[PDB]
């Protein structure tokens, strides 16, 4: 059997326990956490910045359980006999609102043998302060209006219709990408935090309404404003420092630690995902851990689960929509493979078609040894891998003053820098003879162009290969960064890069030691592959160099020149 | 001819499915999606270009939506505020029924009738609304403007996303909706229920507000790579976080089952333009040959079933044109030319201009002029002419490659990589020389490393005094172990060998599966699918024993693999 | 474009006329009649309304009497309100929203040929609303100015049955709506102008007949 530790022993997550509030239901943001508790106690403003689908909105909503219930009002807007311009606002218990109207209502209609207040806000029958999302809203969504009037027309204060500032009295105003409201937007907001009051107003100058504006209309709401990266620098500096200075700036984390008690969080968060939904099956303990191999995976970063749980769940809903269609009664390991599949976002699908179309071209050898011929292996977007082939042969100097290594591929910055550093090492082996020659170094087919570092080991493999004349294994393939004084280093996508190897054949894969616990193999493929973690030059030449007295010979002066340290 | 999967004579003789889902052509992952969707009533969003189906997806999920349970939505007077109308949803049928019971007591008689907003009365399909384009009273209901009276109630108009309760709601470009519906959407979508009002506040409608009126429908949205971006942000994480994303693919594997919906296909498009014949069996092998072509990807078929249709019905016109009762192979060859994409008429208008003022030799040999071959845009194809000369270095200390012709990126280093093989093995001597290689008249620039194997060619000749038969034109890319690679426009390549008058060309072996010939045009033409550098050679080359040694050497700086 | 009207039938040429809605004022109500037709029925109900104040009037939006051919009508460069209709403000007792209805070019062009060079140069809503009525035939007026109360103001869809000659240079190509293209791509078809011919004595002599 293949399974995994997830610090509690279950059938199905329909055992699970379900916390009953939003806040401890939050899973991996410890800090956020404590600063929405203290934020909603002390009533302080908060600014969420982080990737999408990272649980600003669930916070949001969370800090709306967290208020105060019982003194909820009504926000009634009543005619002014003195100044119809300037209708009147009044507050009352929550349900108040509704009798106050129901009983002028039917005066009015009895007197037809009066005017009737409108009912602006009504809290009556809310269990938990108003949570209101005001991500993108326009002016007068959130701020209020005042409609116009063609014509014997009517009342000013029948008109106005409140802002979700307002509808957020005593609640939390929620707005996403907060950066993107305009300048005047901001500054309102601003104000409206300052006074916790804030008159509602037509907003076009070309409606009647324009000239109507009602007394102060209360919106003591609890500001959650978030955004990616991007926001920070480009929201209203004022609005900014109002809640750096009297509130708190998060920035949402995207991984948590891979531990037991956080797995066990993981099969709490499937559980709640199920229930919130509502129309999909529990799943079983083997779904749930495959839940939790994706979250390794996403993770991108060893030792970590990816907090990235907006995606998680389009998983455990996929995996359940997939159940249900194929009519079982729980979700299995089964499903959510399937899920993987059927849930990749946009991103990742274009990714995926791009490299299916590469792979058909692809100019791959995975049998035999070749010389100055290595694969190695790249990693487009986030997990779509690909094996690439790098050629390197030796020529006389073009050039009677200098020989150079002379790199094709459309590489970036870093990729170039990586040759330069790769050269480092080969120069030293080599000696005073290497300005005698000219070595070419060619990516093959990367017309979008090569980026990093992970291909440095290959270039130095290709290009030894080349000089000595020893053939490279073509069943072998790698990726790893190198230091000029021979040290392996990480890459990203140890994963989607070893897959690529095993889809192509490929027997043996070298990576960096450093991301031994970046790979995540089911058993299935685990069999078909066998990985060689290294440190140092010297032990990728030895894997796959072709074994002879001239690859020994080279190993050993090679090693002369790397530091007895590694 | 061609095996399709099917045997028939004309496509009259074919029958076009009952099930909308089934009809799709070649989306299986979008078609999986769909269903899996439907079942669930999650909603859906289709990003792809026009004319992929993302419409008939929207429809064909519609189709596998319940219908027993559909219902009917009746609008009512409210006595106590007629500025807000009440609502009342029913089982389907039912909605007549009440208005007559209503309109009989009219007669017993001050009885208001209540209004039918939504009858679906009679419907077998669950309800597919396509709000595409729609303003905001279209799609969130409105209520007619009173001069004075008429009931409140009896003004109401239901919006597309009422009339799609419990069904699908379609809405392509949906990014190009105002923010603010967008806005008003999203709360639909959040609520499932969404109140009708007056829509322009010049209107009397402005001051009625229904009850919340239901519009439980599962959106299916569409658009293109851009959509996603400029959508209101609201809308957009709630479809990305609780909906499926669909990429439509512009391409299908090629096989039997896929080509007998190519069938099916034409089948459709002729049964709805309505106004051409049907295709015989090889005027429908002649449009499959053309989604070949069009896949540009060897052992595929091209989705773009917005373009096919435009051949199909270019092909249908001629045929009505010339009179005959079906369309033949004939009438689809003249289509592909008369109906072709605007850029296509570009390349070939500028290849003809070109061709008038181009120096071409195809029959003899030369030293240093190769004949290379350009494929300019998509599908369309020029001789390209390359010449190179040995010439004393200028330069005392090193030896230079000189190539022009205004060439991009990647055509200079592929430059780059074919002069790793040409110093190793010419040797020091190297050093002794500048190679000039010019790429004749290439005044709008050469792209791309197909030129790779011609420049080496060109270069080993003159170095060599070797002549380069002109009866050959050549396409390849290079690596610097000599090793040939694929490149793009394998068979416009040839096609423009062929029209020259070039009797051979040479292409790489990965390319083979990409050369799409009529008997006709392959007869006058010997293709010749090479690996490596030395065959190339031993091919484009004049014999001698100065090629053989040339030969000789350069095997020995290759692998021997 | 102007080759292609001539082209078309001429004997079932109508007349548009837009008449008040009893029940929904600002639905006007739209009537297609032979050409020649809408005149008479404008003049006959005119008449009436002047005898009568001692009667509300249709309004000839389209008037195709005395045509020899299909209209060709030209709307490059043309405004919102021209190429798709418009309905004027009332500022007051006022104008029967009927009589404030305005046909846009698609309309003239009803049963004839809508020109339009540089196409890419009109708004993406302008672009998508003409493909909406290359697809129904048919294109409600209504107000373009949300400030005016001809924005309060729908008539019944009113026919455009028109056959498209969208023109343009070589920028056009990549700046215009996709789905017009992609439209006209699929159930038409695209040319790219020449701008030389073979000089041949049949071509010289076909210049004789330029002149
Ligand atoms: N840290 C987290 N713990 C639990 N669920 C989370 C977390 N982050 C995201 N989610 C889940 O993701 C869904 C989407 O998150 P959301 O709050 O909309 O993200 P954001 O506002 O940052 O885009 C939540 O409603 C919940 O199902
Ligand atoms: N995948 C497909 N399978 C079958 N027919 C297709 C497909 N894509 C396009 N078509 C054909 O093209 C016409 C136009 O497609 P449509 O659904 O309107 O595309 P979109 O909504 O993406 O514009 C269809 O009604 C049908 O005739």
């Amino acid at each position: 059997g293949e399974s995994l530790e997830l610090g509690i022993e279950f059938t199905t997550t329909e055992e699970i326990e379900v916390p009953e509030k939003l806040i401890d239901q939050v899973i991996g943001q410890e800090h956020a956490v404590e600063v929405i508790k203290t934020a909603a106690n002390q009533k302080r403003h908060v600014l969420l910045i982080g990737e999408p689908g990272t649980g600003k909105s669930m916070l949001g909503q969370a800090m709306a359980e967290l208020l105060p219930t019982e003194t909820l009002e009504d926000i009634l807007v009543f005619p002014n006999p003195e100044d119809e311009n300037m209708p009147r606002i009044k507050t009352v218990p929550a349900c108040q609102g509704r009798r106050i109207v129901e009983k002028y209502r039917e005066k009015a209609k009895s007197q037809e043998s009066v005017l009737v207040p409108k009912l602006l806000v009504d809290n009556c029958g809310r269990t938990k302060a108003p949570f209101i999302d005001a991500t993108g809203a326009h002016a007068g969504a959130l701020l209020g209006d005042v409609r116009h009037d063609p014509f014997l027309g009517t009342p000013a204060h029948e008109r106005v219709e409140p802002g979700m500032i307002h509808r957020a009295h005593k609640g939390v105003l929620f707005i996403d990408e907060i950066a993107t409201l305009s300048l005047k937007m901001q500054q309102s907001l601003l104000t409206a935090m300052q006074e916790k009051k804030f008159p509602i107003t037509g907003q076009s100058e070309m409606s009647s309404g324009a000239m109507v504006r009602t007394e102060p209309v209360p919106c003591d709401f609890v500001l959650v404003a978030a955004g990616n990266l991007d926001t920070v620098d480009k929201m209203h500096p004022a609005l900014r420092s109002r809640i750096r200075g009297y509130g708190y700036e998060v920035y949402m984390r995207t991984t948590m630690p891979d531990t037991i008690e956080n797995r066990r969080k993981l099969v709490q968060f499937v559980a709640q995902e199920v229930k919130r939904d509502g129309k999909i099956p529990h799943f079983t303990k083997e779904a749930v851990e495959e839940i939790v191999r994706e979250a390794q995976k996403r993770a991108g970063r060893k030792g970590h689960l990816t907090l990235r749980l907006r995606d998680l769940g389009g998983i455990v809903r996929a995996a359940g929509d997939i159940a249900v269609k194929k009519g079982k009664k729980y979700v299995e390991r089964e499903d959510v493979i399937e899920a993987v599949k059927m849930a990749k976002p946009l991103e990742k699908q274009l990714a995926d078609w791009y490299i299916e179309r590469k792979k058909e071209y692809q100019v791959i050898k995975t049998e035999g040894s070749e010389i100055g011929r290595v694969n190695g292996l790249a990693v487009i977007g986030e997990q779509s891998g690909i094996v690439l082939p790098i050629e390197a042969v030796v020529a006389p100097a073009a050039s009677k003053e200098e020989g150079k290594i002379i790199v094709t591929g459309k590489l970036g910055e870093i990729a170039k820098e990586a040759v330069q550093n790769v050269s480092a090492i080969i120069k030293r082996y080599k000696g005073e003879d290497i300005s005698r020659y000219d070595i070419h170094v060619q990516f093959l087919q990367t017309y979008e162009g090569v980026e990093g570092d992970a291909a440095s080991i290959s270039v130095a493999t290709a290009v030894i290969s080349a000089l000595e004349g020893i053939p490279i294994r073509q069943d072998v393939a790698m990726t790893g960064s190198l230091s000029v004084r021979g040290e392996v280093l990480p890459i990203g996508g140890a994963t989607p890069a070893i897959e690529a190897a095993i889809e192509a054949g490929i027997k043996m894969v070298i990576i960096p030691k450093s991301n031994e616990k970046d790979v995540f193999l089911s058993k299935d493929k685990a069999e078909k592959i066998q990985i060689f973690p290294v440190e140092t030059i010297d032990e990728v030449l030895e894997i796959a160099l072709e074994e002879s007295e001239k690859k020994r010979e080279l190993l050993r002066r090679i090693r002369e020149t790397l530091p007895l340290s590694l």
